[PDB]
């Protein structure tokens, strides 16, 4: 990864970031035993491979918030740590790859349209969808799962429409025993994110959008540990007589 | 390491530390490519074993500053990452262990007295001294060095006096190729600390003091990368006719 940040921009960011942290130590009278625990815990974060988790939980929301200012289309949200590029392509009307341990979960039928700022529908539009199973696991991050379980890139039709059947994911829990979970536990927090779909939506000559969608009534929408929920992103699915849940959600893309 | 910090104290520290960092992202409009570089660099810090270095350079000074408020005796300074417990004991009048590559350096004769707040001299007082050689290396952190090179615990006499001959350390440079050095290089900084002695001074029923001493005229006293220099800690050694440099410095210990 590379960034085009100047020495002077970096200096300025570093000065107030370190200044700020040093200010917090002063305000709170952080002790030497505390400093020692902090040092060991930073070591533990790295040793446990949790920098992607910790940052995406506690920092990414502010980086999306910056990006949001430059965008007129659908609300973005954090990518989080579980995205995988090049998920297998599926047609506009499709069902995500899934196991038999998944086919017993009430189906979720997700429909809608990808458009521009003026509402023109968009051909060649792709919807990359990934989410957790009813167990709260992601494929490629749980060795029991078929590697593209609940992952796909949907090819939207000429009008920019799709109909994807999947399942509702379970809420996600941050493993309690790792450094991040221990950080949360030690301050009496909840290591939970509400149930959510991840989507990256793209189209020719359009700026892609990374977002998440949530479920009205879901537990933890009011207390997402990653501060990544937005009211605009909450789905209210209706139940059909097949007993499946139906929801329509449209994507609006900024020009590239 | 353990600390006795409450869930509520931890919550409060975390809230403003993360809040502060998220505020810096917002103020500066930190980008996704920047966020990605930041994430990789945190990973690299851990992989390179540089959490002790980075924190002691950029954070420890604030933790000593907190501790300083509760102390009436000699000014403290940061421990930094190179302290080693149980260095071999030496008598009140002694010379630090050193090589032949060290005996060619002009000697530094360091004298003084350990006392209490009222100026009463202190028996059973110990002066743990450690510093770098003329090359800027520390023993146990450079495989060529005898493991206690320029390290000792000095036993002060009945009056609390010592006379330790050593050498003046060279200034210290933070390795430029590691994540911390690369952090410094990318913002156009200087990876240098002024030449310094480290001391931990202790006595029966007294609160030990961790401090450093610096050298008038030394380069980088005006720009210590670790912000750990204080005017009270700067030595002005006088040259004798043996051509050795002489300095007197007294330690004043708070009661335990
Ligand atoms: C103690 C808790 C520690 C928290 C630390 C907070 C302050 C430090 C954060 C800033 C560190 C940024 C990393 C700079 C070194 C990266 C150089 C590098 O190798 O990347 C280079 C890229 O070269 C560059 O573009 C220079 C790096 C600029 C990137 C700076 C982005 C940092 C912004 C994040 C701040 C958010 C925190 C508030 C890869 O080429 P190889
Ligand atoms: C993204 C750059 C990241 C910067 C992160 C800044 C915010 C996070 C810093 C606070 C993390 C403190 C570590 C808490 C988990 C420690 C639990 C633990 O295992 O230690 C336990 C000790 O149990 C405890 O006492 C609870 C931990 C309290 C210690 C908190 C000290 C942190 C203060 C440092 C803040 C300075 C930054 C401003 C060891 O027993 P085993
Ligand atoms: O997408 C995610 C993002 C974060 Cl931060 C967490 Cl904790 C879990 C996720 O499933
Ligand atoms: O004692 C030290 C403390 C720090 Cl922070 C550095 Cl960079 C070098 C040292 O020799
Ligand atoms: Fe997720
Ligand atoms: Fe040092």
């Amino acid at each position: 990864a590379t960034a085009d940040t100047s020495p002077e921009r970096l200096a300025a960011i570093a000065k107030d970031a370190l200044g700020a942290l040093n200010d917090v130590i002063l305000k709170h009278g952080v002790t030497y035993p505390e400093y020692r625990v902090f040092k060991q815990w930073l070591i533990d974060v790295g040793e446990g491979g949790e920098w992607p988790l910790f940052l995406d939980v506690f920092i990414e929301h502010s980086v999306e918030e910056v990006l949001a200012r430059s965008r007129k289309g659908t609300m973005g949200s954090i990518e989080g740590p579980y995205y995988i590029e090049n998920s297998p392509e599926l047609p506009s009307k499709c069902t995500l790859p899934m196991r038999e341990e998944d086919e017993k979960i009430t189906p979720l039928v997700f429909s809608g349209q990808v458009t521009d700022l003026d509402g023109n529908g968009l051909a060649g539009a792709k919807v990359e969808l990934w989410h957790a199973d009813n167990d709260g696991y992601y494929s490629q991050f749980a060795p029991h799962l078929p590697e593209w379980n609940l992952r796909g890139t949907i090819i939207a039709d000429e009008e920019g429409r799709y109909e994807i059947t999947t399942i509702q994911p379970a809420p996600y829990q941050i493993p309690t025993d790792g450094p991040t979970g221990q950080f949360i536990e030690a301050q009496n927090g909840h290591p939970w994110r509400p149930a959510h779909l991840h989507l990256i939506v793209s189209a020719p000559g359009k700026e892609s959008v990374t977002t998440q969608l949530y479920f009205k009534g879901g537990e933890w929408i009011d207390s997402d540990v990653a501060s990544a929920t937005k009211p605009e992103l909450i789905l209210d699915p209706k139940t059909g007589d097949d007993g499946k849940n139906y929801v329509t959600y449209n994507f609006v893309l900024d020009p590239a």
